C-alpha cells in the first residue's frame, strides 16, 4: 500500500504516520530524516595566491645599441636605458662614455609555497538536495537516501520510496564563491582575463601548475641612478594579501539554518528548511489482520499534569478494558499534540500512562489506542525554564495559542448591535402601519 | 529546581511544603530551624571596678 505524507525538513525530529486498511490494524510509520546535503554543481574558474617577481640579471651592451623585445611571460614589462654605466665590484664592466646602454626585464610567477596557499574562484549553479531517511514499521527499520527530486527512487531492500520536491527552494550558496585553505567565502570575484592591480585576483591561472598565465600588477621600471648595476621595480601590493586582511568572515558564521559547510565537495549539510511530500510504499506481508489484532473496549484518558513546555513534558494516561493478550499501537491524530512511544501492551483491564508534548496551552485533542478512539482534553501551564537547546515545536503553532477561557471572554464580550437596528426597522414599520391608523 | 517559602521563625516546629514539577510526583519538603542565633557588633568601651 502506498501512503503519502509531509515531513518537516529538519533533523531529530521522528514523524508519526498511520495507515488505514479495511481488515487490518492500523501500522504505525515512523519517519526521520537523518541528515541533510545540498551538494549544488560548480566549475572551477580560476585559482589565484600571493606572487613574487622574477627580476633576472639586466642585458647589457658595452659600446652600442639595443632594443626592447616582446615575451609571451606573465605581466612582462621590458624597457631600455641608454647612458648607464654599469659598474661592479670588479669595477667598470662596459667601457664606453654614455654608448652603452642597458635592458631591463621583470615578471612575476606563483611562489612556490602557493602549492598550499592557493584560492580558487568558483562559480554555483543548480542547487540539489540529497535527504537520508529512515523508516520504521512494525518494530521493523529500514534505511534509504534519496534525491530531493520525486522522479528517482531509492533503493533499499529493493524497495522504491520517492521524495520532494522541496516547497520553497533554499541555497545559502551566491552565483560567486571562493574557497581557501578549507574555508568558503561570499565575493564577487572578477571574471577570468579580467585583471586589476591592488584587489583579488591580480594574478589568475586555469591551474596551479599551468605554464600558460594571464596577469597585469602594474609593474614600472625605473632608470637606474647609482654607481653600481642595479634594475630598481615599483609595483602595487599584492592583491591576494589585501583581500586577506579584509576578506570577512566566513559563510560558517553566516549560513542561515545552521547549514555546516564542507569544502571539498563543497556541499552544505544538516541545515532544516521547508516540507518534504513523500510517498511510502509498504508491502502487504507487513500488514497484520484485525482478527489477531488485541481487541479493546471502554477506553477512556485521565490527563495527571500538562506543562506547556517547549521539550516533551506533557503526561497523559489511558484506561482499556480488553480481552486478548498482545500489543497495539496508539497515536494523537491532532497534529498540535505528539505522543512518545507508538505500540504499547494490552492486558484485559490494564491502565498505562503516555508521554506527550504540545504546542499550545488548551491541550484538548483525539487519541487513537488501537483501533478505537477517545477524545479528550485538559488544560497546561507556561514551563519556568524558558530556554533549552532540545527538538522543539515538534508542531508548528496553528494560532491555537487561544485559551478556552479566552474564546469565551471574547465570546460574550460581543455583541448584537445588528439584531437592535434590525428590531428598531421592525418596530419603525410596525409604527408607520400605527401612523397609518393614527 | 527552584522553591520559595515563608517560615515561622521558631525553634520545634517543623514546616511541610511541595515543589509541583510536571511529570515529577510531589516531593515532601520539611524544614525544621534548630536553633536561632542573634549575634550583635560590639566595641569595648573601658572597664571599671
Ligand atoms: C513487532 O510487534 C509484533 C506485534 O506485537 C510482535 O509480534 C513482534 O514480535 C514484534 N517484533 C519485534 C522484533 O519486536
Amino acid at each position: 500500500f502506498e501512503h503519502a505524507t509531509t515531513v518537516p525538513n529538519v533533523p531529530g525530529i521522528p514523524y508519526k504516520a498511520l495507515v488505514e486498511r479495511a481488515g487490518y490494524a492500523p501500522l504505525n510509520l515512523e519517519i526521520t530524516v537523518v541528515s541533510s546535503e545540498l551538494t549544488p554543481s560548480t566549475n572551477k574558474e580560476y585559482v589565484t595566491c600571493k606572487f613574487h617577481t622574477v627580476v633576472p640579471s639586466p642585458q647589457v651592451k658595452c659600446c652600442g645599441s639595443l632594443e626592447c623585445k616582446a615575451s609571451s611571460k606573465a605581466d612582462y614589462t621590458c624597457r631600455v636605458f641608454g647612458g648607464v654605466y654599469p659598474f661592479m665590484w670588479g669595477g667598470a664592466q662596459c667601457f664606453c662614455d654614455s654608448e652603452n646602454t642597458q635592458l631591463s626585464e621583470a615578471y612575476v610567477e606563483f611562489a612556490p609555497d602557493c602549492t598550499i596557499d592557493h584560492a580558487v574562484a568558483l562559480k554555483v549553479h543548480t542547487a540539489a538536495l540529497k535527504v537520508g531517511l529512515r523508516i520504521v514499521y512494525g518494530n521493523t527499520t529500514a534505511r534509504l537516501d534519496t534525491f530531493v527530486n520525486g522522479v528517482t527512487p531509492g533503493s533499499s531492500r529493493d524497495l522504491k520510496v520517492i521524495a520532494g520536491p522541496i516547497s520553497a527552494a533554499f541555497s545559502p550558496f551566491d552565483h560567486k564563491v571562493v574557497i581557501r585553505k578549507g574555508l568558503v567565502y561570499n565575493y564577487d570575484f572578477p571574471e577570468y582575463g579580467a585583471m586589476n592591480p591592488g584587489a583579488f585576483g591580480d594574478i589568475q591561472a586555469s591551474s596551479l601548475d599551468a605554464t600558460d598565465i594571464v596577469a597585469r600588477t602594474d609593474i614600472r621600471l625605473l632608470k637606474p641612478s647609482v654607481k653600481n648595476i642595479h634594475v630598481p621595480y615599483t609595483q602595487a601590493v599584492s592583491g591576494y594579501e589585501m583581500w586577506k586582511n579584509n576578506s570577512g568572515r566566513p559563510l560558517q558564521e553566516t549560513a542561515p539554518f545552521g547549514c555546516k559547510i564542507e569544502v571539498e565537495p563543497l556541499r552544505a549539510t544538516n541545515c532544516a528548511y521547508g516540507h518534504i511530500p513523500i510517498s511510502i510504499d509498504i508491502p502487504d506481508a507487513a500488514f497484520v489482520r484485525s482478527s489477531e489484532s488485541p481487541t479493546i473496549l471502554e477506553v477512556s484518558c485521565t490527563v495527571a499534569d500538562c506543562i506547556y513546555s517547549a521539550d516533551f513534558g506533557g503526561s497523559l494516561t489511558l484506561q482499556y478494558k480488553a480481552n486478548r493478550e498482545g500489543h497495539c499501537p496508539v497515536h494523537s491524530h491532532s497534529t498540535t499534540a505528539v505522543l512518545k512511544e507508538a505500540t504499547t501492551h494490552v492486558t484485559a483491564t490494564g491502565s498505562i500512562t503516555l508521554h506527550f508534548s504540545t504546542s499550545s496551552p488548551q491541550a484538548n485533542f483525539i487519541v487513537s489506542l488501537c483501533g478505537k478512539k477517545t477524545t479528550c482534553n485538559a488544560e497546561c501551564k507556561p514551563p519556568a525554564d524558558h530556554i533549552i537547546g532540545e527538538p522543539h515545536k515538534v508542531d508548528q503553532e496553528f494560532q491555537a495559542a487561544v485559551s478556552k477561557t479566552s474564546w469565551n471572554w471574547l465570546l460574550a464580550l460581543f455583541g448584537g448591535a445588528s439584531s437592535l437596528i434590525v428590531v428598531g426597522l421592525i418596530v419603525l414599520v410596525c409604527s408607520s402601519m400605527l401612523i397609518n391608523t393614527r
